[PDB]
């Protein structure tokens, strides 16, 4: 944890990237998931409260009210204005589409797979 402010963020298909008020450079694969790799700076960051802290706060940005949204954005890469849902699948506002990761339910984890043909 801590009090300082995370002055930037931005976000990739691969990584949410994340600036702080102190200096220092989070690199964190988001959602957070065993498979998950953050880096501090570029050294690896191990500390998880640390990590879900910071997702809390990545959570309100990129979903809004609406967590779901957030998880959406982590798996497309961009943060998305708005998405609908049917029969399992989720389409955003660039109708980029999206299903429930396989490992959603054994991690314990709101987590996506990109469906680009489903």
């Amino acid at each position: 944890a801590g009090s300082m402010k995370l002055l930037n963020i931005k976000i990739n298909e691969f990584a949410v990237t994340a600036n702080t008020e102190a200096g220092d450079e989070l690199y964190l694969q988001l959602p957070h998931t065993p498979d998950s790799q953050h880096s501090i700076n570029h050294e690896p960051l191990d500390d998880d409260d640390f990590v879900k802290e910071v997702q809390e706060i990545c959570d309100e940005y990129f979903g809004k009210g609406d967590r779901t949204m957030a998880r959406l954005s982590y798996a497309g890469g961009q943060a998305y204005d708005s998405y609908t849902e049917e029969d399992g699948v989720y389409t955003t506002n660039t109708g980029d589409q999206f299903v429930e990761h396989s490992y959603a339910d054994y991690y314990n984890v709101e987590v996506y797979c990109k469906a680009d043909l489903v």
